[PDB]
């Protein structure tokens, strides 16, 4: 979970550790164009706990 890039159920796991027991919510539910803003930041790049950080909460 470090310069490692999360995508689908990964960014989940990882977003659990970050919000840990604060809770958070996954980005829209359409799958086909959701948040780009959490997956694709951490899928498409390398995120540091910090941005998910973000959404958690």
């Amino acid at each position: 979970f470090v310069n490692q890039h999360l995508c689908g159920s990964d960014l989940v796991e990882a977003l659990y550790l970050v919000c840990g027991e604060r809770g958070f919510f996954y980005t829209d539910p359409t799958g086909g164009g959701p948040r780009r803003g959490i997956v694709e930041q951490c899928c498409h790049s390398i995120c540091s706990l910090y941005q998910l950080e973000n959404y958690c909460n």
